[PDB]
């Protein structure tokens, strides 16, 4: 049997302890996962890029790893573009791609300010202390991505519920599956909607999108909006409740970010970097039979790109463990990389920087209100954070 990957943290910022000498030793190795099965992990971070630019392997794999039954969730089809491979994967991107542009995000900004602020005023007006997650990190990515769907304010809570109901990585597949379908109402009810109503959103312009194939069929905008929506709720969020969680634990970074806050571009980087969310790494399978950093993988043989080790890669950048807001940002893996790497990462950063700015300048002396060693870290989802953030200030007298 392969040793089993690495899972415990002794400091929960930085990666599980045992990854670094296996990266160091074998950066594509044998490792048992989480699942039972034994698969190829790969923790380096030229080989996680090779490994994820090339086109040879698929996304539509045999075994959930990261799941105790290893049972695959049946995945939505067209449009969701993560469980896509090529030719559709491309063709379907580009479509999404037309209308979901980088100009358009950027075009969001004035909007994620106000909802950042608005729920900042909520903040200030009940007073301290109060928990993060819940007032600021789970709500603010979830009105962002909601405002850009026309998604009404009264339905936005159930698809936050979705998001910690499906993302998670200690149940079985028909739990997880449940809450799969229980989205697949509301986003049915969605795209019957802006089809009968269009308005000032996503869905509506990809109904108008140039579509000579006739690919965009409701099936297609309700696989999109799904992808693009639990996204953008679930690992925007949870970046917000675990980079304020470290920089509230990093004194000195904390005092760079206070003294310029147009630092804080630098700053989003170097904790997408530090955090990788993505803590299980992504999964592919082998079509082919291919050399990857020098080791032969197998047609069929399921591989993992374990993102978080490679972003701690000392060949990647130097002293990889130390948190430092003003290295020059690097091409980390916090979004991925090739075919599949994240569509919406230039919405993510936006919302990052707005919201550590405006909270890091607007509540005074902010500061933990529950030490790190009592957190509860989010070992038990798909993406990693904390499960609440109990924070104070200083008091408006
Ligand atoms: C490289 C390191 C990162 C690895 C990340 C691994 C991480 C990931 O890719 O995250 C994305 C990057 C961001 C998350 C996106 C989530 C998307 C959810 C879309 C849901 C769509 C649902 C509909 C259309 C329904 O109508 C029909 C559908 O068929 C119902 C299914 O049941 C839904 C599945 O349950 C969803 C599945 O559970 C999500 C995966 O589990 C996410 C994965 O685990
Ligand atoms: C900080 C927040 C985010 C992180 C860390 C992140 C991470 C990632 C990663 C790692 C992937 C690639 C998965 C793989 O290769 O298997 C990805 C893909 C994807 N993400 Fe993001 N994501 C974030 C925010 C967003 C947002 C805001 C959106 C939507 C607006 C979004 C939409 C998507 C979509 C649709 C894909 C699939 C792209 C494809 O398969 O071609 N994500 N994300």
């Amino acid at each position: 049997d392969a040793p089993t990957v690495p899972k415990a943290r002794s400091c929960p910022f930085l990666p599980p302890d045992g990854i670094a000498d296996i990266r160091a030793a074998a950066p594509v190795t044998r490792a048992t996962f989480t699942s039972g099965h034994e698969a190829w992990l790969v923790t380096g971070y030229e080989e996680v890029r090779a490994l994820l630019r090339d086109s040879s392997f698929s996304v539509q794999v045999p075994h959930a790893l990261h799941t105790q039954d290893g049972v695959v969730t049946q995945k939505p089809g067209r449009g969701s573009l993560l469980w896509q491979d090529e030719p559709e994967h491309t063709s379907d991107r580009k479509l999404l791609a037309k209308e979901f542009t980088v100009r358009r995000m950027q075009a969001l900004r004035p909007n994620i300010q106000r909802i950042v602020d608005e729920h900042l005023d909520a903040i200030e007006a009940r007073g301290g202390p109060v928990d993060l997650v819940k007032t600021f990190a789970n709500a603010v990515p979830s009105m962002v991505i909601s405002d850009l769907f026309g998604v009404p304010v009264e339905r936005r809570a159930e698809f936050q519920d979705i998001a910690e109901a499906m993302m998670r990585v200690d149940q079985d597949a028909a739990a997880t599956e449940a809450a799969g379908m229980r989205l697949g109402g509301l986003l049915y009810q969605l795209v019957q909607e802006r089809r009968a109503n269009p308005g000032d959103d996503l869905i509506s312009a990809l109904i108008t999108t140039e579509d000579p194939d006739g690919v965009v069929d409701d099936m297609f905008l309700m696989n999109a909006a799904g992808t693009l929506l639990i996204a953008a709720h679930d690992t925007t969020a949870c970046m917000i409740g675990l980079g304020t969680a470290l920089l509230l634990d990093s004194p000195d970074q904390l005092a760079l970010l206070r003294e310029d806050p147009s630092l804080v571009g630098n700053a989003v980087e170097e904790l997408l970097r530090y955090l990788t969310i993505g803590q299980f790494g992504g999964e592919r399978v082998a079509t082919r039979d291919v050399e990857l950093g020098g080791v032969r993988i197998a047609k069929g043989e399921q591989v993992v790109a374990h993102v978080l080790a490679a972003d701690f890669d000392p060949a990647f950048v130097e002293e990889p463990e130390r948190f430092d807001i003003t290295r020059r940002p690097a091409p980390h893996l916090a979004f991925g990389f090739g075919a599949h790497q994240c569509i919406g990462q230039q919405l993510a950063r936006i919302e990052l920087q707005i919201v550590f700015e405006t909270l890091f300048r607007r509540l005074p002396g902010l500061r933990l209100a529950k030490p790190v060693e009592e957190l509860r870290f989010r070992h038990d989802m798909v993406f990693y954070g904390v499960h609440e953030l109990p924070v104070t200030w200083h008091h408006h007298h």
